[PDB]
């Protein structure tokens, strides 16, 4: 059921990721990226195919803390991903020597983005991560992993996301920071730049008379 991936990628991965230690909040950019990148192509596809927004008529990002789980929630309204490309894109050739030449013969927060392994400096603040997705052309599917093996399976909520992605990170001890709103609306306001869709951020949101009350803020 359950997938390992390839023992020298991993380990090469380890350490490409490893040397971003120094400023892990970036890990927030390249998932933002990443839903922005999604967005623009179920946009594309809405062009010429209106219902190929159906499954949910709308184009966000929400960002969710969960503090009384661990849990921080990204998710996204765009093209999503089918079970196979779950299995395909986030579990697998000799490009990576074109990696390390890069390395080497040359800046790794600029190029994980550019080689398409910027997920995965999701690691850096979390010990798990799990992708829930929903495609048009496929029903609900979970990808979990502890960044050394990875299973997906059907997702027995059903269809809960309409169409779209979320990135649910399990933080590490160490990374607890990232489940204050305070610090993850600075960090989304500082990686909101060119993002042509709106970022939400659910938040307690002051509800007048002592109230507190809770509901998406707009952060671009
Ligand atoms: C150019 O597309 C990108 C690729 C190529 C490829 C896998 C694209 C993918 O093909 C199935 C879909 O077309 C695309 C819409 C889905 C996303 C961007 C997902 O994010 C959300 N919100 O859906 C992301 O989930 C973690 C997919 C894995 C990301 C990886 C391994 C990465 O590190 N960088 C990548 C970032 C990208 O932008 C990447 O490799």
């Amino acid at each position: 059921e359950k997938f390992a991936f390839q023992a020298e990628v991993n380990r090469m991965m380890k350490l490409i990721i490893n040397s971003l230690y120094k400023n892990k909040e970036i890990f927030l950019r390249e998932l933002i990226s990443n839903a922005s990148d999604a967005l623009d192509k179920i946009r594309l596809i809405s062009l010429t195919d209106e219902n190929a927004l159906a499954g949910n008529e709308e184009l966000t990002v929400k960002i969710k803390c969960d503090k009384e789980k661990n849990l921080l929630h990204v998710t996204d309204t765009g093209v999503g991903m089918t079970r196979e490309e779950l299995v395909k894109n986030l579990g697998t050739a000799a490009g990576t020597s074109e990696f390390l030449n890069k390395m080497t013969e040359a800046s790794t927060s600029e190029l994980i983005g550019q080689f398409g392994v910027g997920f995965y400096s999701a690691f850096l603040v979390a010990d798990k991560v799990i992708v829930t997705s929903k495609h048009n052309n496929d029903t609900q599917h979970i990808w979990e992993s502890d960044s050394n093996e990875f299973s997906v399976i059907a997702d027995p909520r059903g269809n809960t996301l309409g169409r779209g992605t979320t990135i649910t990170l399990v933080l590490k001890e160490e990374a607890s920071d990232y489940l204050e709103l305070d610090t993850i609306k600075n960090l989304v306001k500082k990686y909101s730049q060119f993002i042509n869709f709106p970022i939400y951020v659910w938040s307690s949101k002051t509800g007048g008379g002592g109230k507190t009350v809770w509901d998406w803020e707009l952060m671009n």
